[PDB]
């Protein structure tokens, strides 16, 4: 009774142990069979109790599982936990049946990686069951054909006569036989999202999580087990990516016997879910990627998968527009005149899209009011949104709009009319973040209002771009429309409502490129990527700061989704003075755009913009859709370097960065990756080099002084 | 507005911040005043919401707290969490009043460190309260005068008119300003408890815990923050020790701003506690220790505190008897004839105590029955317990007895008469560990039965020693005598019952030396130490294996409570063959005893035991009550070394161990600690050396081959 | 140090094998094993002395030591494993092999048939064993 | 005459030097190593085989220092103390992957296996007869083969 999933060049093996227990066997490089799946020492482990008292060698505490529970002889953290009406939390899932079908199913009300054809993947559903309480849990396994991708999710269903309160419902849980690994997660904060942190495993519990009702800047919903000697180019890597934009738990547990339990899903903390007889619960999926070619190998798998089989819309395989954003340029202080006046210059520079940011609606001359009142400010925009987009479109420029539909200002017409439409709890002070409150997306009336309001605003003007922002984390989580026994479902219901809101709006407006945002990369997760094919990576627009941020973001998320804008100096977040050349090279290593006041730019800088915009247009397809290789990590020293390679390896773009200048420095060298060794490459403005030479020998770098420098070379085969 | 606790040579500083928020300030080497407690930058941290909408510089997500909560502008792991009847988990504790009184209070139904005089310590009780729900929480702080010890615990009380469910109630929580620390905890298993694990802190969550209803072999209730360069002899160390013997959580959380939140208490997982209007809840205490003298400085503080102000009874300050246990010798196969037969030789060897282990009651020929039926098996002991004890005393030996009152075998008269007295949940298979079930000590009838039955047994014979054992971990945790809304209180109510049971039994029998046990050091925690002054360290009685175990154990617990027996070879746990000299030297480094078959020994071996016993008696006071220094760690190399120093530093005992011998080895050297540098010492059997010479230069060790060697020297001042 | 004759044999078979001890002081049991040791090494002498050598576990990095000898055509293999200090209640041990044809299944003498790709990518569970200074040696033959 | 030999089936480069005095005066070789090579970078670890009698050739992995590191023998024999072999390995190189550069001396007497890292991050690896306590005299017409 053995299940075998073949995903790309990888294998995921499961087994039915004894009387209907689902046991984990193997995950790694693909094998034909695991003959020694049951050929392991059956040991009597002291203080590991037995479901069958007669056999001391069997214990759920010492069994590698796929969906473990606590209570019946397992003392490790469970994948799920259900509390009965009698108060007990003991459950017992046994194998009932299974089914295998080509393709990949949709998740109910949740984002998920998909397929366009049946042959692209195969799905294994393992139906477990607890007969005493009628609890049915279906484990959804999907294996992609071309990629090393295994996705996992669980669907609960109450087929009993009693009420079941889910205390914990993680998306997956896998027990590794050994624990001699490091682990990489992506901690951070606002202005510095997703720093790569590598740590050795401890004997106990390690976890990255979010209690902020969002994926957050503090911890990105992604963890990975790496081999001790694994680097960017080689070694075994196991990735764990959560397709969900709310609260999450990403945990690794090492027990007494050197096994490592990796579990991931909706954070159990402050979370419950009542299941009446007949009701069901669907968990979001976790994308699990294996690679024996280091972090680059893993990331590239994620890059292709998320860009072609997660992101949607007409702009999925489309080159993204080079836009100009007015946020850092003017903030709230702007008008229709100043925007139209500068639009002439922008079109001459090669800019393709003008994006009107926060401050167009209500009385938004600051960030303390007007949220929820999505009506055009006539004092600032006399001709309205349609009039502005009109004057912009005739100059060959596209128009874009900024919205934060999940938020409501206390000082707004919406909050005066609907004070109960926000997240709150009875008789408690309503705490504010950036002087605003969170709308109750758990409610059907609130969601329907937003869906109708926003859809009309975006259709009231020839708009082809929308920036969806959110600048607050949930506090006083609760809903008036929910009974006391369902109050802890509020956070997830909010995220479900949000997913419902975005799905309907984006459907009504297919001609609109949506870009998710949240004080920068506060929601840079696979969930948001499903609804909006790109994200504002970080509010930190500093060239040097972006080195770490974009490097870490690229570990999981594709470049096509990684928004990067050239800003002004001294930087508004750090005060650093870097050359326009290096700012461009950094931003051209992502989804390229601008965000600065052109009126304050010198004629030399204005000229460099024209050159930059023209340059990125020649490499836009290469940067956004090509294979991405990281070379030098800014987390490991004074340098940063990466490169983009085409599918046929005929073209390539290389970027190099050095932050702090060294007097009388040693000669610098750079070794490349992903090029065809059996072919020569011309490095534009540097000469012809061998493909084998650039990878095995490397290339001498120009000697340069000055802080914060950058180099870009276009590589073409001969 | 600043609370200042002065514990020994250390300071613990707190302050009231704004509208009655209790904030942490400083903990480390003693200072007169922290004048810069408020002189820190007030920043607007993005996505960190504000209790005061006008002031973005204030947030509970950025405040160093003493007992933080989740829900109102704090996104880090809370010290507690309460669910109201309306379903909300938002609470808001503010300052009310505080009291300061000499001495130290007892904790209701809980073990705690104590004082014999008011002058020995002061106690600060800060009263916090949530006006809306009528919740009063009293934070209990106690600072000792001579030791660097701050103890913390909390007391809840529902003064409102509604029910309150404590989802989480940790004993303490503290926010360090920085997070540049390593952390040490004590993971392990049966036969290898408390291995010292040093790990760097991760940005996120690291934790050591227990979900087994016992402090467990797997994770000892102790974590510590140490400086990056702190070792055994120098550097800042922050110890956290849980005075509790059940489920626990010991967590460290590093946030986005590099602050470290250390929290410890009853494990929130699978735990709730309902508080009816008028009801209360007292948490166990956490003993917090600071030292700048490294790990030795921390341990020695714990040693004096736990030995003299936690352990109780008439044997607290008394030298512990050199006993002999028969468990490894005969196991279950013994009789009255065999015991008094060998007891003649045991008396002549100098042994002071004969301990009768498992197998004396009911029909214990196996570990499959009789647990619960605590009557003497007349088949094995025809003259009963009274008869066997008298034949022992007449040979000049004390008599001891083994019990496991917390358990019940399905095959027993107790279970057939009371099958609902065990821990169980409705309609679920009753899992067995070592073919036994756990008794429901949450019930008054069960406890009352045990208190009466055990007291009568131990009074039916001249017994002066008791080995209290437990060989299973709780599964299917539930009580038939509890309402469904209190089922998750079972695990803690069990521990309360056990404490009550142990407290009354040891009170009826003040003349009996009680030693706790749990398949070894399964519950070697401060909680158990309060009721029983010593503990069986590990079932692993291998001299080399005991090096790591006893080394790790001494980090927190005093040598006086660290049981160590000399066993036979090849060892029963690892099959290792070490010399009797070595096994003696390892065991004499703790509470010395024997546990092997004497009849199977040779003539030259019995003469060594006679010398070992005599030698230990001469240094028993020094070993059990002297100052302990770790010199060489078996976790860091092939060697292990430590020493005992008298209070006036005039007498010392040095132990050295070398596991694997290397051919043509470099010369070995050993530097000592805690000696008077201004005084010479005579190493017995080596010569006269200077105190400064032994500490600063060291002593050249004699070269010798073979594996598993040991050296022991007595040091006397001239 | 006192180590068993079996492990002493297994270590010496991992090189140019020979003997250097007083045979007259050996017990009957020890001389029997010695005869089997000589016969066994003769079967794998060409493999050990002229085959491809792979190191698996380093005794400079941990409590273990492991290596294997692979023939030129990768149809034969001799795997040796060593564990020095025994730990009580030890975690399960595993050993991943190297230098085998992943497309072929291999027969481990005594145990059974394992996949070449399995032996390299997944590894094989080792028997739990007590006592210090233990050794295990398996002959591998392509199916 | 610098002698270089490259094998076909193996990644083996062998090196040796041959001195010859074709002048009128006599020359004194104070040092005559078999080879020397300057690596452009020096971000490597190095492995040598130190030991003693009864424990020869233990593996020792160490990071490179900016300066001089060397294994050598002054015992008139290759010795148990230091085996005539050193290697430059990549920082992430192990038993199964990574770039390694082995240097093996085909000589049984005194040796010097030295790695020097200069002010500009270059690594000079040289190996040959130990210069210490060693000289060689070349009269006009005489030769010395390393
Ligand atoms: O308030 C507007 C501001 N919010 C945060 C976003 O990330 C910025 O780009 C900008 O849109
Ligand atoms: O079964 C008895 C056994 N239980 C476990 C203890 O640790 C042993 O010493 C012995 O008392």
């Amino acid at each position: 009774k053995q299940f075998h999933l073949r995903a790309g060049k990888a294998s995921y093996v499961m087994q039915l142990f004894r009387s209907g227990y689902l046991a984990h066997v193997y995950w790694g490089k693909a094998v034909r069979d695991v003959r020694g799946a049951r050929a392991f020492p059956r040991l009597d482990r002291a203080f590991s109790p037995n479901p069958d008292p007669s056999d001391r060698t069997f214990s759920l505490d010492t069994l590698l599982q796929e969906y473990p529970a606590y209570g019946n002889t397992d003392f490790r953290a469970p994948a799920y936990q259900v509390q009965l009406e009698n108060g007990s939390t003991v459950t017992d899932l046994r194998y009932k049946t299974h089914r295998i079908y080509k393709g990949k199913p949709r998740l109910n009300g949740l984002p998920a990686t998909y397929v366009e054809h049946e042959q692209e993947a195969e799905t294994l559903e393992i139906v477990l069951g607890d007969a005493l309480i009628g609890l049915e849990v279906t484990l959804q396994y999907t294996a992609y054909e071309k990629w090393n991708v295994i996705t996992r999710s669980a669907r609960f269903e109450n087929k009993g006569g009693e009420r079941l309160k889910l205390l914990r419902a993680l998306s997956m849980s896998v027990d590794f036989p050994t624990a001699d690994y490091d682990w990489i997660h992506l901690p951070g904060a606002w202005g510095r999202e997703r720093w790569i942190e590598r740590r050795p495993l401890v004997t106990g519990v390690q976890a990255a999580e979010s209690r902020r009702g969002a994926s957050s800047h503090q911890q990105n919903p992604f963890i990975a087990l790496v081999a001790k000697n694994a680097d960017e180019h080689q070694g075994e890597v196991y990735g764990f990516s959560f397709v969900y934009s709310g609260n999450f738990l990403a945990q690794i547990e090492v027990d007494q016997f050197g096994t490592a339990r990796v579990s991931m899903g909706i954070n159990p903390f402050d979370f419950t879910w009542l299941l009446q007889p007949g009701e069901s619960f669907q968990t979001p999926e976790v994308v699990m990627v294996y690679s024996d070619q280091g972090l680059n190998g893993m990331s590239q798998t994620y890059h292709e998968l998320y860009r072609t089989r997660l992101a949607r819309g007409a702009f999925r395989d489309r080159e993204r527009p080079i836009l100009i954003n007015n946020w850092e340029a003017t903030y709230f202080d702007f008008n229709e005149e100043k925007i139209v006046n500068i639009a002439r210059t922008e079109a001459e520079l090669g800019i393709e899209l003008v994006v009107l940011d926060d401050g167009w609606f209500g009385e938004r001359d600051d960030d303390r009011r007007s949220l929820g009142d999505w009506i055009v400010n006539r004092r600032k925009l006399p001709n309205g949104l349609d009039g502005l987009a009109k004057q912009v479109n005739e100059l060959g420029l596209q128009f874009g709009l900024w919205v934060e539909p999940e938020m409501v200002s206390p000082n707004s017409e919406l909050y005066r009319k609907h004070p109960d439409w926000c997240l709150h709890v009875p008789n408690r002070p309503r705490s504010e973040g950036r002087n605003q409150l969170v709308l109750d997306y758990s409610r059907e009336d609130v969601c329907d209002y937003i869906i109708e309001t926003i859809s009309n605003v975006l259709a009231s003007a020839p708009i082809t771009y929308v920036k969806w922002d959110m600048n607050r984390h949930m506090t006083e989580i609760g809903s008036s429309a929910l009974p006391p026994e369902r109050q802890r479902e509020t956070a997830h219901r909010y995220m479900l409502g949000l997913y419902r809101v975005m799905d309907e709006i984006t459907s009504r407006l297919p001609h609109i490129l949506f870009e998710s945002c949240s004080g920068g990369g506060g929601r840079f997760d696979p969930g948001m990527l499903y609804y909006m094919p790109q994200t504002w990576t970080s509010d930190n627009t500093d060239a040097v700061s972006r080195l770490k941020i974009q490097y870490g973001t690229s570990l999981v998320y594709p470049i096509s989704a990684m928004g990067a804008h050239v800003s002004a100096v001294p930087n508004h977040q750090v005060g650093r003075v870097a050359s326009l050349k290096t700012r461009g090279h950094v931003a051209m290593s992502g989804n390229f755009g601008y965000e600065l006041d052109i009126t304050k730019l010198t004629e030399t800088e204005k000229q460099m913009m024209k050159q930059q915009v023209a340059f990125y247009k020649d490499v836009r397809r290469l940067v956004q859709f090509g294979t991405f290789y990281r070379l030098l990590s800014p987390f490991e020293g004074n340098e940063a370097a990466w490169m983009f390679v085409s599918a046929d390896r005929s073209e390539a773009l290389v970027a190099y960065f050095r932050v702090l200048a060294e007097a009388n420095a040693p000669l610098s060298y750079l070794r490349l990756k992903g090029l065809d060794s059996n072919q020569d490459y011309e490095i534009e403005g540097l000469g012809v080099y061998g493909g084998d030479e650039l990878v095995y020998a490397g290339v001498a770098l120009p000697y340069r002084s000055s802080d914060f420098i950058s180099m870009m070379w276009r590589l073409k085969a001969v």
